[PDB]
């Protein structure tokens, strides 16, 4: 009955630095699924199902 | 029910620093799921279920 | 009934130095699930499962 | 009487990542030299003296 | 009579990664020299001297 | 008479991850030298004298 915050951090990302030096980058997909290159990625979720990089192949019913 | 939070962190990710020199870099899929490259990632999730790099091959039913 | 916190941290991730130098790099599925190259990632799942690089095959019912 | 160069580097910086988190940062100088926060730095001197971070007191004659 | 090169490095800094967290920095200096904090320095220096990070005193003649 | 090279890698500094974790740092110079904090630092001197980190107290003459 009583919530006090006082720089409350939560699913936070700060002070990153990436260098990403490459000749070729391929990706070749048949009929599936392919997450490649998530980078400094932040969430919050409440009363519900958070993925960040989900990759799912398929549903059949 | 009284909740002081001071400075709290929670899925934090801060002070990365990456340096990723490569020549090739091919991903061949074929009908399933491929994660790759994930980095610096950060999250909460209340009340639910939390994935960050989750490959799911195939749900036949 | 009294939850008091000073500078808690809980799934954090700081002060990380990565160097990747690679001359190749291939990934090849086939109908499966592959999961590769998670680094620095902080997570905090509440009433929930939490999975960070998880790979399923696949679920036939 | 023949120079055949192909792809040479001479003095060369390439691919830095850096962070730098700091609270405070004071230089109190009085009558000398300070240098502080060289980073990256990449030079090429012929028929010459090269100094990257160089601190004289002072040249009294 | 005859200088064949082929990806000939000299001086060469490549693929570096940094991370520096600190609370307090402070440098006090009186009538002398202070060199500090050089980081991923590259150089090449033909028919001369070459200094880096070079802190000198004083010179009284 | 005769030079060939090849992939020949000379002063040469690569590949290289660090971490510095302080809470306080000083340096207190009263009328001499002080050199603190070279890292990942090449050079190729030729005809001439190379020093890295070197301090010189005074030359009095
Ligand atoms: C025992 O049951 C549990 C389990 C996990 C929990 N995690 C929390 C976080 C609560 C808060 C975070 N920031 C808040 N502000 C700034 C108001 S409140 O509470 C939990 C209770
Ligand atoms: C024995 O005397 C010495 C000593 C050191 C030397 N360092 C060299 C470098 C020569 C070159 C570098 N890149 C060149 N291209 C691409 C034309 S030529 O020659 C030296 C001779």
């Amino acid at each position: 009955v009583l919530y006090v915050g006082s720089k409350t951090k939560e699913g936070v990302v700060h002070g990153v630095a990436t260098v990403a030096e490459k000749t070729k980058e391929q990706v070749t997909n048949v009929g599936g699924a392919v997450v490649t290159g998530v980078t400094a990625v932040a969430q919050k979720t409440v009363e519900g199902a958070g993925s960040i990089a989900a990759a799912t192949g398929f549903v059949k019913k």
